């Protein structure tokens, strides 16, 4: 009857992890930022026996996770999933990511007596340097690191976001390699853009706060709008969630960085899928140049080589059409 702590349990990936964890009869302790968030989570799942929550209001502060670590000394696994308009990138993004990550691992170090496995959500952004991702001749693997400097990470909010992901993860590996006595292993889940439905249709707002907003933003275009430029790797949220669980159940995942990527997309890829699967919307959203995506992906993106990650996980991912469809279906039906 083994017990798992999940931080930020109402987040997008996290709810999916929780659902999958419950269905494997783990005892789950989620951390949430308020009683409202926690009561809400237990109601979505109809208050099962295996589910409970503790409150951690700011998950990056010193000692945020001590009281929950001390009260629940039977926890064997710590899944760290917890995370708007940026003035100073240095104080608002980079330091909180670096300091938050050190504080979390420090709490597990002092009081995580029985914690044997730790999984942290990172990002493809910590793997890929912009100049490499844009090189059709490049191969990118779990060993590649975003080589952006701290100085360059302050330039603009996009460099700030990807920089903070890289320095946050750099800080975690520094912690376990630089501290002695470390009793737990650490694994890392680095997804590209995360698509897919929410665990619950209840949760849909008008503007998704997730990466599925790329998909959502397509649905708000008029027939002669130009189609946004957006491209990258993507992976379905349910496969990311599942990877978090395989990451501590499989022993070979210890001290691994696991790349989570199903494939490549451009916005035209999404338009095409929607125009071909939703007769209702065909004619209300743009068409532009169908098929243009295959030449653009072929011509201007590195190849992501996640062979070792796929071997480590050993399960079939959703594909673009399923992931896009399941997402749009949820949004459309939720609006009634």
């Amino acid at each position: 009857p083994i017990t798992v702590i999940v931080s930020g349990a109402t987040g997008f990936i996290a709810q999916h992890v929780v659902k999958q964890l419950l269905a494997k009869n783990y005892q789950v302790i989620g951390t949430v930022r308020s009683t409202a968030k926690g009561d809400h989570l237990l109601k979505l799942f109809n208050n099962p026996k295996n589910l409970s929550y503790e409150i951690v209001e700011d998950v990056g502060t010193k000692g945020a996770f001590d009281k929950v670590l001390q009260k629940h000394g039977e926890a064997k696994v710590f899944l760290h999933l917890a995370s708007f308009n940026v003035t100073d990138v240095e104080k608002e993004l980079l330091l909180p990511a670096v300091d938050g990550t050190k504080n979390v691992l420090q709490a597990i170090y002092n009081f995580g007596n029985n914690i044997e496995k730790v999984v942290i959500t990172s990002s493809y952004a910590a793997i890929s340097t912009a100049s490499k991702e844009a090189d059709k001749n490049a191969i990118i693997t779990e060993k590649d690191w975003n080589e952006i400097s701290w100085q360059d990470a302050l330039l603009n909010p996009v460099n700030g976001y990807r920089g903070s992901k890289k320095f946050a993860e750099k800080a975690a590996w520094d912690f376990i390699k630089s501290n002695d006595n470390v009793k737990f292993s650490l694994s890392t889940i680095n997804p590209s853009f995360v698509f897919g439905p929410q665990s619950f249709g209840s949760e849909i707002k008008q503007s998704l706060n997730t990466s599925s907003e790329i998909i959502n933003s397509i649905l708000k275009l008029k027939p002669n709008d130009s189609i946004p430029a957006s491209k990258g790797g993507w992976v379905d949220v349910r496969d990311v969630a599942k990877a978090h669980i395989i990451a501590f159940e499989n022993e070979d995942a210890k001290n691994q960085r696991i790349l989570l990527n199903s494939g490549r997309f451009t916005s035209q890829s999404l338009v095409d899928i929607i125009n071909d699967k939703f007769p209702d919307l065909k004619g209300k959203i743009p068409v532009d140049e169908p098929g243009s995506d295959k030449s653009v992906i072929a011509e201007s993106l590195a190849t992501i080589d996640d062979t070792k990650s796929r071997e480590l996980l050993g399960f079939e991912y959703y594909n673009l059409e399923q992931s896009v469809y399941d997402t749009v279906e949820q949004i459309v039906n939720a609006h009634k």
